[PDB]
């Protein structure tokens, strides 16, 4: 394996992590949707589906998982730059 | 768009043969395994490039803005946790607007406060690090 | 178009909406039909602005706002800590109800210590953040 | 445009209300109509003030206050610790009720040790903070 | 004493206006915000002084005597736990003195031993620093 | 490979915590003769000496390669499972107890999905990268 | 009676002075001895844990002496072993450190 | 003689005191084993245990540890495959495999945890092999 | 071979280290030695014991400690290995439907994660051995 093989693996990993991040971002909006519905007393959404219970801590934990993906991306990009100097 | 879709399926576990047949049925034309391998190899070259520090800063900036959006959500949730706590204290099972008072523990409020404060901390750390690379 | 328009393209990109979804959602707020290509170009302009080196003066402003936000929470937690002690002492003297008619809620010594710790950490974090602002000069 | 007014603008901004919500929430309180632009200006001036370089002397004052606050908590925890022992000792010799009629509440040994450790950690953290304010010179 | 009570209420979470109102009613005169802020400012000035290392040895010292007292409590509890474990091992639900057998896990006993040992370790370390 | 399999079987059972006498009595079946406690102790002493040998660089390269092969496999297994978790999450979100193929909808929490995503990202970014960097360094 | 009550958090209504190296050496010695005493207690408990695990393996709810078989998990036994081995390790570290700094 | 001494050492290291050891071995083979015989055996054991390892001894330990971990890895790999098998059956409705054995449900997190444990054995193996060159011989 | 003077010393020290007051130690041991032992004697005994325990180890003592610790760990490791095998046996029995082993004993459920955890405890004992052996060759030779 060359240095270009390992940089490609990292680049591909970071691109895959962006896919996961996007899935989690969609889940986070579902979590808010359910929370805000539970707040204003609905037991059922407009679409007929049930208002699922969501704890504030779960929402903050999801936000953190999403923010950590950015951080890990930033750290990986910095570390590949560090091999020069 | 075709180059992006090939990459995406490769990254979700599809091998180049499977990508060739799957994408042959999305568009009209028959694409080959070798054409998929060529498209992936070109994306590998792009993805293997050394990043620029300017691009890294743009990622920090975007990440920090994303964190601010979440932080604003959590700040609203925090107010609603206090509303429910201050109601739960007064013995109410029900708010003035009729919605139920949800149970909230002291630890949960402290934990949410900590989550919001950590977002400020991470923002300051990331900003200082962008300067520290000088 | 506007300052608010570019802000909303960024927000929706950062919430995970793909370009075409951002386009349609913004077409409703203005006269024209916003396209994918107009969205990608506003996003790329936003990335350009976000690549700027920070100002340490601006960083100190973020520290100040963060520490002030922490003082607000700290004041909330301090009141909650007193409520926790009120519950604990009512529990100690055998009461199911407070003098104001409200229910006594069960509180463990570990919960009270944890809350005290959370409050003390906020001071610690303030001191650390203030010191880090001076440390970066040297 | 008072200090009580300006502090309230900053507080609501830090609690997650946007400038227009802040404008309206201040408008309906006083016989007055406050704008967004005015709220934005107050916040901008608060950022300028908050961008000041800190003072190590002020930081020592924060360390002093933090240690005093920690003493207050340590005193509360010491009292709780004595209650825990009282209940453990009563629970040890069979009782469900103290001399004065108050109930014997269940205390585990691990809880007593954990509380002792919390109290001792406040002593230790006192010293570490005192050493750091000198060591930063 | 008035400066201490102002500081104390501030540190318990009262804002300067709440301190002013509540203390006005206690001392029977208009105590104003300006006065409370001024009294807090003075209390900060005293607290902003550099610590002496002769004082830091007094704090390093009194920590260790308090820790000794806790250690002695924990040691007595540790004996109670073993007494309970050895009874519960050999079938009993009641001790020689009529007091009940209370359940104890092996892990609980080990954790308590570890707490007691940690106090000795912390004492040694802090005695070495009390010379340093 | 009759003496080598006997040697390996003795070591394996020693490494799984069997008494030398239990090893002797067990392996007497495999080799159709009365193996003694003294023999297995001698076999273990000889195995100890062999295991004190240093690995060659080629030994290590092969070990790294076998480990890289395992990591790729695990990464693909978890990707399929992750997608099945999303399928279940989405079905659940729209009120279905049953999938289009007649199989039941199993409950899945947002945290479970995030955790699985992290498992996969750690394989990509830590496990595989470290093994690749070891291959490079070894030549 | 006087100082003990102050340090336990009651209000009224030298200990700042340095110890000798001799005293610190004595403190180290006593700590290590106390640890040996605890170690011996845990070793006996470890044996009773295995006896219970072994009876639990053979379906017994009662040992030969009539006493009840108490449920023990493999993780609990491993953890207890770990506690006992840690006391040894902490002894070795403290002994080395005493030669470094208290000779 | 050799089995006898090993058993004295074992019981000592298990927290049995010399008097108790002497008594328990006096019954194991019927003769009055003294405390002073036990203490002589244990003093001789301490001497042997005091001996430093050679570098060769350490390499052998590294080698045996690698092999032990490999044996565990293969057990874990077999358990992983089985957990997969049961995930994919529980997925498509089933409560019984083709061979009659029951389907036992498995959580995704548990499958991922097992993968991670197997890969952890791998990084420990590679680290130990590399440290065999960089640290030993 | 009598050793009752040292037994008295050890027991005074032991009870002190378990948190008994000198006066209680005196009252308690008066039974053992059939003699009226005073607080003051117990205090002198503790003071003498403090002096003795303040003696430094030799390097030879530390070598011996290391060696005993590693042997003790070998013993626990062997217990854990036997427990590991039972766990596997039970897991495999459960996998193929059995409620009872060939020896008549009941199949008791086990989680894969707990088998993994036990293997790791056993593997850690090896690495801790290697670490301690290396350290002894470094600093005690």
């Amino acid at each position: 394996p060359s240095l270009e093989d390992i940089r490609a693996e990292v680049g591909q990993a970071l691109e895959r992590a962006r896919i996961f991040q996007k899935d989690l971002l969609a889940i986070y909006q579902n979590m808010l949707r359910n929370y805000n519905a539970m707040m204003e007393g609905l037991t059922e959404h407009p679409d007929g589906t049930p208002v699922i219970g969501v704890r504030p801590a779960d929402i903050a934990a999801m936000a953190d998982r999403i923010m950590k993906i950015d951080q890990e991306r930033i750290t990986a990009l910095l570390n590949s730059l560090k091999v020069l100097g």
